[PDB]
């Protein structure tokens, strides 16, 4: 009947109808020829006022007064600065707002129950990469907060006509260094190679362990990027360890506790902030599956086959299956014994199907890309699995940028 | 333009060039991406062009391309056509035409497998009795006593005003499902509906949990009718676990042979709606899928209880565990019969083999992301890192209404 995508969920049998897609802005990359769903990466002052007049109109439709005198204000106010200046700024409680409508639009996130639980620092006033590093270590400090983690993010100044950007040139606040071989191998993480050697022209002097964490390049606008250590209390850790098998804790692996994106655009309104770190905590598959038994990255799949005494030799022993549950379940056990927090796959998967719910009723619908948020082990055993989504474009969004160099 | 299509494993990149073939929409637009859906929402210039697109794509097969022997072929079509407002496949045609479907269906790990298939002509087909011999026949040389063997048995097309011939059962092997009165479901809740058309029509029903259901034939325009398939001709493995003596007690088992009976095979503009074809299960498909999902047999927690697992809560990751045991389970006792089957990780392995073949072959290949990835351990497998295009070729498999 609806002229809107119908959405199905082939456990429970229920249907709804996405009806929030109707106010998506822009296109992504997908036609009736073909769908390129799966792919990972796919102003004119004009173009600025339309995206900052929808903005405002949806930060007074969120506090009840659309229509109103002061709705009508600020969109006269908004025009007005665009007209002298080229762009407008955003009053504060617009960026809060901003920020987690941000958060609540990422169709890749599955922590999104979590969204209107989201502490924005405000770091618009930031004039130097020596102040962008203390507003990041005070970032790490509250958003760590000793193991009990608090999502936060810190929202630097926006990008701004006829001047450099600010930017930090690490993908992420914790990175773990890793160092090219002599023989082709990498040593540490290979998904960090060119952050490091970057770091290394930098002026950054080199380990040589597995687990060595990287320095931030941090670019304040029409400057050469700085270099800044994070001091190591700063950055909690938690070794691995597995509840029965003993020899897990002599592999040394070990993992950050917190996950925080730093190289992600924060578009809100039209205006877009190029340094706008965020963080949350860690959903358990993505240390242990993702980053620990990726081929391309820690790839220790083999080697905890090995001690586990494996058929390494034919793939229908179930191996790769069966070291993967047992590295998931070290990493769940050890952030549980050292009292920091993370959310299992069940448990966060269980959480976003209620997420689903909330929105289906908030706001008739939730952009969410399905590939993303099934879980990479176990994915037909949590029930988005068998949740049918529509994946689509709102703004205020959290975009790729091209890197800095 | 192309799509330009890369590994996140190997930081290889593809160009797909095979989409522009497409002459079929898919569900998405550019506002919003409808890839995770299962099914869809919803003159004779048009049957002709793609009846000769077909004789081509045929001609071309063959490198017979601008031969006489193809001239003359797209004329016939052409009076067929004109004349009748439809036409038929030469026997060949048809065999590489039910090829080209499965080589084409994108939501199919086992593709590597494409070139290999028996096609059975059952266009001779008049009544449900005759359908219930092909459909023997079918699973007969399939199984091959535990060696399987792809195969397609192919009944006549539909035609204008005239019912179709219709396989009403989704697979040709299937367990019933009796919803009982307590609200529950004994057996397979999949097949609660098609159990109840089975009774309705005359099937005495069991009380198990592997009822073998009888077929729904229906030929054209008559009320189905229902045979009972002989008990020999249903190969089926008793489940055991290679080092868990308790597991074989739970009585659990699965059929050997796969063979999907309900879609629709469009060849060259022409519609096949009773086309049942199979091949052989990975495993995935019957320990995690049918035996684990929870609106299936959904036996996740019983396994962990009888592995002692801490069930109070989710991090200890118990559904993992019992999971990947059930797994094992199935993929030893299929060996121990000697049935054919593939592990999820050799089958996506072949399928990235399949991959490239079709990348040379054709200049891509469609493929259902979703689909394809496994529903245990996704990211453990080659498929998960590797960017897919989906799109529609025809020839093509395609759902169909059903028919009651
Ligand atoms: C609070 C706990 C959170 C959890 C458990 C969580 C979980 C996840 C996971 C598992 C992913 C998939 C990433 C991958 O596999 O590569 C993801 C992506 C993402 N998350 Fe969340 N997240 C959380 C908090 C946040 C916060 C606070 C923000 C921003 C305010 C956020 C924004 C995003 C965005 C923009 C992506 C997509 C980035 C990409 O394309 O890789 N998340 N999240
Ligand atoms: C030879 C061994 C084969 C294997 C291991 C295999 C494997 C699979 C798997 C795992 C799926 C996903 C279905 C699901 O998730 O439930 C699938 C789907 C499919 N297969 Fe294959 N297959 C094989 C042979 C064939 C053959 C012979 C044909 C046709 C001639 C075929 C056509 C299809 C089609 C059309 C689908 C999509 C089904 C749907 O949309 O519901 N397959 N296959
Ligand atoms: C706040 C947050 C919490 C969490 N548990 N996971 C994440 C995602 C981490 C992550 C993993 N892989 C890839 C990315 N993105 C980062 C942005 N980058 C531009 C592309 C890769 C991000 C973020
Ligand atoms: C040939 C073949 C081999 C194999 N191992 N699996 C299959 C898939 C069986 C299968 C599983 N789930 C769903 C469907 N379809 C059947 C067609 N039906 C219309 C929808 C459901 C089919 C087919
Ligand atoms: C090719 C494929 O899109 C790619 O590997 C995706 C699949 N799904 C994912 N899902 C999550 N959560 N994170 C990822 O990095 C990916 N990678
Ligand atoms: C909603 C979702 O698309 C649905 O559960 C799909 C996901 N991927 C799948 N993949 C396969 N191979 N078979 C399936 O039935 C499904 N179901
Ligand atoms: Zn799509």
């Amino acid at each position: 009947g609806p002229k809107f995508p119908r959405v199905k969920n082939w456990e429970l049998g229920s249907i709804t109808y996405d009806t929030l897609c109707a106010q998506s802005q822009q296109d992504g990359p997908c036609t009736p020829r073909r769908c390129l769903g799966s792919l990972v990466l796919p102003p004119p002052a004009e173009q600025l006022l339309s995206q900052a007049r929808d903005f405002i109109n949806q930060y007074y439709s969120s506090i009840k007064r659309s229509g109103s005198q002061a709705h009508e204000e600020r969109l006269q106010e908004v025009e007005a600065e665009v007209a002298s200046t080229g762009t407008y700024h955003l009053r504060e409680s617009e960026l809060v707002f901003g920020a987690k409508q941000a958060w609540r639009n990422a169709p890749r996130c599955v922590g999104r129950i979590q969204w209107g639980k989201l502490q924005v620092f405000d770091a618009r006033d930031c004039s130097s990469a020596q102040e962008m590093f203390t507003y990041i270590c005070n970032h790490i400090k509250y958003a760590t907060n000793r193991g009990n983690l608090r999502s936060a993010i810190t929202v630097f100044p926006q990008r701004a006509p006829g001047r450099g950007d600010f930017r930090i040139w690490n993908s992420q606040l914790v990175r773990y260094a890793g160092y090219r071989q002599q023989d082709g191998s990498v040593r540490g993480d290979p998904a960090n190679v060119e952050i490091t050697e970057l770091c290394i022209q930098h002026g950054w002097t080199p380990g040589n362990g597995r687990f060595d964490v990287l320095p931030l390049l941090l670019q304040a606008p029409d400057e050469a990027p700085e270099l800044f250590v994070l001091p190591p209390e700063l950055v909690l850790e938690v070794p691995l360890e597995h509840p029965t098998l003993e020899w897990f804790a002599a592999l040394g692996l070990r993992w950050y506790a917190l996950p925080a994106v730093s190289n992600m655009l924060l578009e809100i309104g039209g205006l877009e902030f190029s340094a706008a770190p965020f963080s949350g905590w860690y959903m358990s598959t993505e240390i242990g599956t993702r980053n620990l038994c990726d081929p391309h990255r820690y790839n220790i799949l083999e080697d905890v086959a090995v001690c586990m005494d494996l058929d390494t030799r034919t793939t229908s022993s179930l191996w790769k299956d069966k070291a993967a549950v047992e590295i998931n379940l070290a990493v769940l056990h050890s952030f549980q014994l050292a009292k920091v927090t993370i959310v299992d796959h069940h448990a966060a998967t269980v959480s976003f199907m209620k997420h689903l719910d909330n929105e289906q009723k908030a706001r008739g619908g939730c952009p969410a890309d399905w590939a993303w948020i099934v879980p990479p082990i176990s994915g037909s055993l949590t029930p988005v699995f068998h949740q049918e989504m529509v994946n689509y474009i709102l703004s205020p969004a959290f975009r790729y940028q091209p890197d800095p160099w």
